[PDB]
């Protein structure tokens, strides 16, 4: 059976304060909130965490049970949502060894996996995929557009143990390939470890953000792909028709 | 003295036109080359690395077939749980020529098995086993394995007399006679259980749940002394380096 | 030589009057006199036994108090794990006498901690602690401790000069000083008041049997009570259990 | 890992331009270089051989002078006293480079001498002797050293916290501080005991009854890890071939 | 005349209470108490020496915070290099009472950096490196240091006036103000680049190749005169006794 790491569907009202821990790295970061947002598939489901000021950093995580990914499939999923037409900030998540201090985390602190959606003005709309080796953050050399309308998207980041690596946006895959090829890692051959890390423990939404108002839902940390495009399915492919049919709707009302 | 076999992956991918993957299956697990994390020395300590996760594997080397037949046969090769296993194999099989490496699997015919098998806290055993009559018999005496996350040298010794040593860190843990420490027969005796016509290929045919498990510098000579030897220019090389690289390493994550 | 402490749960269930659970908390485990389902000798080798799996363990044993300055300090016992221990502490704690034995815990002030601890296949280490300056100082060496089912003493030796050495099954793995193999904050290895042996610890998986505690002041004499406790428990064990293998085959 | 001093006696006669003899003396034994009656390898193990009986022996060589402050020492060397020794010392010394190599002598000034001394029914020692303050500083613990016939490796670790260790064949048979196992002074503590501005000279210097002894591999280091990989590619290859060879002349000369 | 800082280890131990040692990693060196091989006076001249070669360092005392707003800050110490450094540093860092002193390391944001670094032919410098706007900026002047066997001293004076002096054995050796002789900011005009709110610790944080180097007789004080006094009254006490003991052992090393 598949291994499910991590799942957050924020489902169980107020229960997600217990789960995710506030960074005090800083005295004036951004508030998450919990929230569906103006429209929705379905009030309660998409409930997630929807970040509410403006011109700020923000800094949240969750732990879990750690784990490494060393001899299998890792599969990082989440959904985000830009309500607000974002002009100017990130939508990615984050992936800590446990060594890290939650209560400290920003934006300089060590991660194993940078995953998501990043947006900067007409210029950018990207996918980051970073992974840190050597003690370098190495950025993914392949040019991947993100999604920058109003709906909620998934983002899916599948890492397995001979170093391919796919992406996929809305369930179908938008980018493949492998390690040694699609990033600067090293001379050679490559080192058949890259992919591989001791030890995860946090996942984390590290960000700046002009504009606010992006919802994130539906995180899962999984090693089965097939079980990550189920979950999607039952997620973000349960909310997206409804979604646009109350966004219609809510236009045309505001047309007239 | 001898020398039937002898594998150090010292020479870049040169190991990949020497080793051969059984199609048997689809879903077997991959080796890798590689030193893993820690080392005595990044390239000297390169072996084949189990890749995945709860799999079989199925990878072996051919070499000018062999008979072991009124001389001294010894089979040596290290061991590296890297991982910290928590169930898998660690073992070598030795086949006849006639073996299809191409469809090797579990149930293959082989000559002898040999090596460390871990199975949970009650399971730390030094495999020996023998092929006789159609049947694979399994060692009577209690051998325990390693288990720490080091390089092993592991070594068994089988004589034209049915004696045999195993060692371990190239001193002895355990010996004595075929006869005696196997159900071969009922009663004493066949002089001739050691011996096999033909000894063509080396295998690792085994199972893994945590993976990452690193194989080196594998012997098959008929020279106990020149085995002996070879596990000090090898293993003996690696060990002190190696322990230090890992403790630096322990150490740094503690802080 | 001193004698400060001696355990062998010889004489029956005499031992319960020797020994106190801590009503620090209502759902300790309990101890149990056991010599398990293998050993050298029925009689000679039981001992007291966790019984209860994922739980924390508090029983303690007052001896007429003593200071170890100016003297050598030996502990020891035999610690068994049996049952294939996955997590969980073989180690003994010796506390001064101002310990409430009814409200020992894992956070009670103890003087020295000394023995096995294993968690998973990435621990199996021997603790040496030493409590300096309101802190618990842990030994910088890596010790092994077994992880087999058999057996296994376990020694721990202090010195005047502040020496120490530590052995299993009556040979040294590990020795130095304590300036050297702690970062203490010229006495550091001295005690002005022992009066109590507490096994105070957590397990998962239960069935770890501890015989033969020793207190001494006599290196000789705890090599000579090891031979004549472990050295005669060790063969007709293995032998026994050999022979339950082969069986269970 | 420095190397100071390195000798395995591998290039012929090379050695002769590395070695001075004392002219102290007119009458001091000689040193040949030899593998003697048995070995592991008729070559590799050539090494310096005491050659005349009730003799004085006094050759050393020089080296880059270096100091050991702040860092570890490692001295190691192999000996073999292939004559069944009665009475003889099999140590050696390290001097500053202020010793005049061509005068050497039992009473010349050294820092350090270490390894083997047999005399008789009641002696097998190893000494571990330090100079400090004008006095030639005994070890007080009890080392046993090895009596045989075969190859040893004897192996001196000195670190700058002043502990020390020493091994035998690889194998710690000894351990502790300087101010515990030596009678420098009353109390603690001259935390610079262990170091020495320089060295410059290692000696043989010493005497013998019933000669024959071979002295070779010697190495001189800071990195332990390393002497213990020298010693396993040294010692531990000519081990288990120098005892089959031994045991076969043994077995000949019974019949 | 304000004092907020005397150290001159002269209360035999006393010191290990008043200093901390960094466990940022756990190979730093180790200081020990130590006059060395020669002194002016056996005990006045005791300081902390580094013991161990090819280390970083990192020992620290806490005093009573303060800040130099609108006030002259002297900072004072002397340095000997005993044993003819190859490469280290020899110089002292203010930090704000935030500083962690278990964790101090390289990295660890500092006030002020002054004092001596050899490496090589090539560098002999002083340093003076003020922390400001997130930057550590360099003095641009180059002042050449000492670096002979013997005992320096040396001394910062910062004014509020952002004027500047640098002193070696009690003699200017360099001066100007703060704005000319750092690359601050493109033109003039921040009159407080000279003030720090809160001064709570001074560190060795540094590294050596080559050890030996003893440090002592350490002032933090708001006075010129003062510190120039002290100065007398230590290093010029120490001074001429030092090079007399070790003209002799020079001496006598060359019989
Ligand atoms: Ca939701
Ligand atoms: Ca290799
Ligand atoms: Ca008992
Ligand atoms: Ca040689
Ligand atoms: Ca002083
Ligand atoms: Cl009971």
């Amino acid at each position: 059976e598949p291994a499910v790491y991590f799942k957050e569907q924020f489902l169980d009202g107020d229960g997600w304060t217990s789960r995710w821990i506030e960074s005090k790295h800083k005295s004036d970061f951004g508030k998450f909130v919990l929230s569906s947002g103006k429209f929705y598939g379905d009030e309660e489901k998409d409930k997630g965490l929807q970040t509410s000021q403006k011109a700020r950093f923000y800094a949240l995580s969750a732990s879990f049970e750690p784990f490494s990914n060393k001899g299998q499939t890792l599969v990082v999923q989440f959904t985000v949502k830009h309500e607000q037409n974002i002009d100017c900030g990130g939508g990615y998540v984050k992936l800590f060894p446990n060594s890290l201090d939650q209560t400290d985390m920003h934006g300089d602190s060590e991660y194993n996996i940078m995953f998501g959606p990043d947006i900067c003005g007409p210029g950018t709309k990207k996918v980051h995929v970073i992974f840190n080796y050597k003690g370098k953050n190495v950025l993914i050399n392949k040019d991947i557009r993100c999604k920058d309308d109003e709906f909620t998207h998934l983002y899916t980041l599948i890492v397995r143990p001979d170093n391919t690596y796919e992406v996929k946006i809305d369930n179908s895959q938008v980018e493949s390939g492998s390690l040694e090829d699609d990033w600067d890692f090293l001379p050679g051959s490559g080192d058949p470890s890259i992919y591989a890390y001791d030890n995860f423990g946090v996942l984390g939404l590290d960000l700046w953000q002009v504009k606010s108002g992006t919802i994130f839902d539906n995180f899962l940390i999984t090693n089965d792909e097939a079980y990550a495009e189920e979950f999607g399915n039952e997620t973000w492919g349960v909310t997206k028709a409804a979604e646009k049919q109350m966004k219609d709707k809510q236009d045309e009302e505001q047309r007239l």
